[PDB]
């Protein structure tokens, strides 16, 4: 089990980082906290502390689980939160998410 960022573990230390997250932003910072992500104080990037895996561009009805299974699937933290099934679940729902980016 490797960690990213080791000051990021905690739930509590996550939510500090949501200070100064936008008010604007549709999706609320303890839904954040809860899928292992934390404000990187640019726009509305965030990072998991676990697979350092960065996400945007917040949409309304965006659900953090989701999105951490949809382009960080190998994600360790994920795993022992959300289980396998849930992930392949996500990546059955996607499945061609490379080609889905690249144009
Ligand atoms: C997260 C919710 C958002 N909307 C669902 C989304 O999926 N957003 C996506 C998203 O973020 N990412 C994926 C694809 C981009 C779209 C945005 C388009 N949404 C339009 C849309 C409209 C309608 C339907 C679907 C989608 C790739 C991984 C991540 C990302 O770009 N990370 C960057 C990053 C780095 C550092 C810190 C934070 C973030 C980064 C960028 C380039 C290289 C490396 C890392
Ligand atoms: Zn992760």
């Amino acid at each position: 089990f490797s960690i990213s960022n080791l000051s990021m573990q905690t739930h509590a230390a996550r939510m500090r980082t949501f200070m100064y997250w936008p008010s604007s932003v549709p999706v609320q910072p303890e839904q954040l906290a809860s899928a292992g992500f934390y404000y990187v104080g640019r726009n509305d990037d965030v990072k998991c502390f676990c697979c350092d895996g960065g996400l945007r561009c917040w949409e309304s009805g965006d659900d953090p689980w989701v999105e951490h299974a949809k382009w960080f699937p190998r994600c360790e933290f994920l795993i022992r939160m959300k289980g396998q099934e849930f992930v392949d679940e996500i990546q059955g729902r996607y499945p061609h998410l490379l080609e889905q980016l690249l144009s």
